[PDB]
């Protein structure tokens, strides 16, 4: 607390001083890391000519005599520690500089009865606050600068959301898809059932929509003539949070011309077991709780009017009326596809351990998904629960228009208190090949493979 | 008009049939693209035993008798044309198929007097509206999904944008960037000058506004121990439209730790020409106006003052005072700064052609970039003008936290009519080492590349 106004009163003595604690450039050479890979087993306490300049945040000091003592740690999380040249030099290093504190050293590299001593050295900047040695989960996230600098695990994650990231877009890119941008801001917002985040635009005196999924427009690419498209990024849905929802997030949608939900079921497995190797190694899941989850080899595909009959001891189906189901849901503790859902979802659904597809699903509960091809009353979407959480969705996409205008009209006059996205209409009736579309949920698919919170699984939230 | 009504008929009339115009799946083999590259010179007016299974839009036609002849294009544009089996079948053929159709085809592959012709075939889709021949730029853009199909150009140029993109983030990975995402809502917006979209949470009773720019949040990652990091992602600024703005667009930023403004415009440079080369193919770069740009080789660097004073045959510095300014630029047609940038773009910046850096800013508006380092009154900033495109800006970084802290209070106090970024004025007073941040616009760099208008660059804009 003090402290703080110390570092500053060591800020000003050095530029009146005209030494600079905030140089524009200062001459590094290696990485940390460069220096450990090039330099693993030497004689300790031996010596070397490799004059290399590197640069560090101290974080352990142990000041001495004529000699001083220092870890430095590259950003990356990686460490090195450091007659030479002056006395002054010792009187600057042990009045200059504290912990937290960014620093160059030049000279060669040496083995400690793996350090380095100076030829030359400088300040690159000065911390006017000291790192804390714990921290809340909470106050953590609202400094993921400091938490990625003081706690290892936040440096790991940070780096493999990442790793993932680049590997999704490998895979997708291997199987010759190209990801594609289409627009935040949309006159009206569609693609799934959330509300809206509005802002109003000065230039067309206008509200306007922040989308809450690009399905939409992508499915406009797809007739223009796409044949395999993405876009991975954010999406906004203006609604709660909790362990598995938060108001913006990043979001895998694909399609992919002549294919069904079968086939978009396959890609999505491999997708995602690709992804554990690159990005993690194995398929064997190691979690916080000392457990291992399998996600290798093959994973159960079941149907949710089946699978939910057999939990009930009953059989479910479209036929099934909303007073039966009602009552069922009150034996236990709006419409049909939404009971259906939950019901499932209450019963069998929690149940679940090991990888498992369900699929054709609720027709009220699916206007975007294609009626499926010989079950009467429901559509070919699948959800994929994994290890209990859902993280995608796949639909054989319903390319029908007047199916498909119909499907809203009833939505529509569902929340009525008394306009259709015409132009979306307007491109299905233009002409939309056969095509499967899946959607993801990164933090849940990070989630998923760890164990982690959701609010660990990405930099800066709130 | 008419004709619609039509279509809706066509589609009735094979439903009630049983016959299905929105079939689940279609077993395609092949794309026309694939049929090509696989059959180059075939002697003309002989056969092959490749059966295949196509699929395609069919957009010429010329029925006539027992035969009829018709184009199938794939998406991608690629084009095929097409006793055999039934007779019912060329009367389907006749009565059922019109133009935009998407049509599934099997049989074997033949040179005419290259097309295919019919173990079986069948609709994949039905267009309810018939594609029309010319557009507005306008209606064009408001119908990129016709656009697409119809027009060669739209496709390309679509396809362009993605190459483009993909080159970028080939680049930077190449040389060791990491792609990161960061909040686009925030709790107040900044890295930029720019008026933000404001929204409301429900959750949290309040405002939030959408990201002008990623810079405070990718500096808060640099601080945090990352060396080199991006974010190509859209930006929102609640502002104007012209030739070279758009109130939401795609941005990338850059950073990198140990380097100046020196290095990142040597980077942009590389980068730049190693887009040209991955997406284009030369640095000779064609126009619509006959005409050829040439990027290749090195590009001139020169300062703002200097440039700006040989412009006007007097000698202009920091130290140059606003009515002496305010007096040039009468005599021509707020603050210094504002002044400088102004009669500097307004004389030397409009006159360029060749890519052209400047350097060497006015402080006054540049707060986040670093004083120069030898140069009193300036910052180590520069943008980068290409083919008259202002596309670019690389900054040595302002480190310093207490300078930053000031320079806000200057900003602040500017607009006052009587709330700083604390949060980032905390994570600078942790340490950031040096390091030089470029932003860039996506739409600019194709536009600067090509000559299109920022209405072609991107798929869906209003
Ligand atoms: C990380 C928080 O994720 C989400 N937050 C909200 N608020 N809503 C959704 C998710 C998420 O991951 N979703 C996915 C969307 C595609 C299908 C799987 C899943 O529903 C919805
Ligand atoms: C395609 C429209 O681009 C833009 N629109 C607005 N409204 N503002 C800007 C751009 C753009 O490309 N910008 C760039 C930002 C980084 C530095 C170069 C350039 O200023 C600002
Ligand atoms: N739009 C879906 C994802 C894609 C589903 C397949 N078309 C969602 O928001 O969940
Ligand atoms: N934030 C800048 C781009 C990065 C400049 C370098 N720090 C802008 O909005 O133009």
């Amino acid at each position: 607390p003090e402290q703080f106004r110390i570092r500053r009163d060591k800020r000003a003595r050095l530029l009146a001083q005209g030494r600079d604690p905030y140089p524009v450039a200062v001459p590094r050479t290696h990485t940390l890391a460069e220096v450990r890979a090039a330099h693993p087993d030497l004689p300790i306490d031996t010596a070397t000519e490799d004059i290399v300049g590197v640069a560090g945040r101290v974080i352990f000091a142990r000041n001495s005599g004529k000699l001083c003592f220092a870890t430095l740690q590259d950003g990356d999380g990686t460490q090195l520690q450091v007659d030479k040249v002056g006395q002054a030099a010792l009187d600057a290093w042990k009045a200059d500089v504290d912990l937290g504190d960014i620093v160059y050293v030049h000279g060669a590299v040496i083995s400690s009865r793996l350090s380095v001593l100076a030829d030359c050295w400088r300040i690159a900047a000065k911390s006017l606050r000291p790192l804390p040695v714990e921290m809340s989960e909470e106050s953590r996230v609202r400094q993921r600068y400091v938490d990625l600098i003081v706690r290892p695990e936040a440096r790991a994650v940070a780096r493999l959301r990442i790793a993932v990231v680049r590997a999704i877009r490998t895979a997708l890119q291997r199987r010759g898809f190209l990801e594609v941008e289409t627009p935040v801001l949309q006159t009206l917002a569609g693609g799934a059932a959330a509300r809206p985040f509005a802002t109003h635009s000065n230039a067309l005196d206008i509200d306007l929509y922040l989308r809450i999924a690009p399905e939409l427009f992508l499915k406009r690419c797809i007739v223009g003539g796409f044949d395999k498209v993405f876009e991975l990024n954010r999406v906004f849905r203006n609604e709660g949070a909790d362990s598995t929802h938060s108001p913006e997030f990043s979001m895998l949608e694909t399609y992919q011309t002549y294919g069904t939900y079968d086939d978009s079921a396959v890609v999505t497995r491999e997708l995602i077991q690709e992804v554990a190797d690159e990005a993690i190694g194995t398929r064997q899941l190691p979690l916080p709780d000392g457990s291992v989850y399998d996600i290798d080899g093959e994973w159960a595909t079941i149907q949710m009017y089946p699978s939910l009959s057999v939990a009930l001891g009953e059989e479910i189906t479209p036929q099934t009326t909303v007073d039966r189901l009602r009552g069922i849901a009150d034996s236990l503790g709006f419409g049909h596809g939404k009971l259906i859902e939950e019901l499932w979802e209450r019963t069998v659904g929690k149940s679940l351990s090991a990888p498992t597809f369900v699929k054709d699903f609720p027709v009220q509960t699916t206007p975007l998904t294609r009626q499926h091809r010989s079950i009467p009353g429901v559509t070919e979407k699948w959800d994929l629960y994994l290890r209990g959480i859902e993280l995608a969705t796949g639909y054989s996409e319903l390319s029908d228009p007047v199916v498909q205008r119909e499907r809203f009209a009833d939505q529509a006059r569902a929340a009525a208190a008394g306009v259709l996205d015409e132009d979306f209409l307007a491109a299905l009736e233009y002409g939309m090949p056969p095509c499967t579309g899946t959607g993801m949920g990164i933090d849940r698919l990070l989630m998923s493979l760890t164990g982690l919170s959701i609010r660990e699984t990405v930099l800066f939230p709130i």
